[PDB]
């Protein structure tokens, strides 16, 4: 029973998932005048043109679109990566306001939300196996801040008012992934968890710099989510968010000036 409320938020969950106090947990802080270029880190490679969407779902923590994962459809390689990850889903984090919602922060600032779009090592045969790795997971996180409208954006802000409770799925099919990149590639890249229970230390982080801009009536929509169920108390879904945990024994690298 684990959520982000006062009784089972963040704060409480190493009592169900001690691994929440380990040693590379996610997110952090990234103090950017401390992390290192490190010009042997290669650009990343984002190939997105064959990937099937399937379906949304409302989780009861966030909502996630989910991709065809049985081919190569959709990956992520290069970078500080060794082999090929498969996109999975892509979730968001986001705040009750405009000034909280991102997991990471940049030099300590707050962004209005973030993107992660989840991907697993191909070696390990499935998102299952791969978790139980130390390299199993890719996650590409980028951020949100609110301004202009994110056209690549809209169509699943339209799908939300299908699934504003928890437990409901909606087709989602012939969604471009592609529409939520920023223009750069440049990135920051640690070791790090799952955001989430059960908070397990298999994630490559790959946070883009440069944040992506939406509308304020495109976060509205994601506020006016629903953590519950249909016919339990209405809970907006808001603030599902892990704050930043400590670095420990880690430097977060560079991949950029
Ligand atoms: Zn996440």
């Amino acid at each position: 029973h684990w959520g982000y409320g006062k009784h089972n938020g963040p704060e409480h969950w190493h009592k169900d998932f001690p691994i929440a106090k380990g040693e590379r947990q996610s997110p952090v802080d990234i103090d950017t005048h401390t992390a290192k270029y490190d010009p042997s880190l290669k650009p990343l490679s984002v190939s997105y043109d064959q990937a099937t969407s399937l379906r949304i779902l409302n989780n009861g923590h966030a909502f996630n679109v989910e991709f065809d994962d049985s081919q190569d459809k959709a990956v992520l390689k290069g970078g500080p990566l060794d082999g090929t990850y498969r996109l999975i889903q892509f979730h968001f984090h986001w705040g009750s306001l405009d000034g909280q919602g991102s997991e990471h922060t940049v030099d300590k600032k707050k962004y209005a939300a973030e993107l992660h779009l989840v991907h697993w090592n191909t070696k390990y045969g499935d998102f299952g196996k791969a978790v139980q790795q130390p390299d199993g997971l890719a996650v590409l996180g980028i951020f949100l801040k609110v301004g202009s409208a994110k056209p690549g954006l809209q169509k699943v802000v339209d799908v939300l008012d299908s699934i504003k409770t928890k437990g409901k799925s909606a087709d989602f099919t012939n969604f471009d992934p592609r529409g939520l990149l920023p223009e750069s590639l440049d990135y920051w890249t640690y070791p790090g968890s799952l955001t989430t229970p059960p908070l397990l230390e298999c994630v490559t982080w790959i946070v883009l710099k440069e944040p992506i801009s939406v509308s304020s009536e495109q976060v509205l929509k994601f506020r006016k989510l629903n953590f519950n169920g249909e016919g339990e108390p209405e809970e907006l879904m808001v603030d599902n968010w892990r704050p930043a945990q400590p670095l420990k024994n880690r430097q977060i690298k560079a991949s950029f000036k």
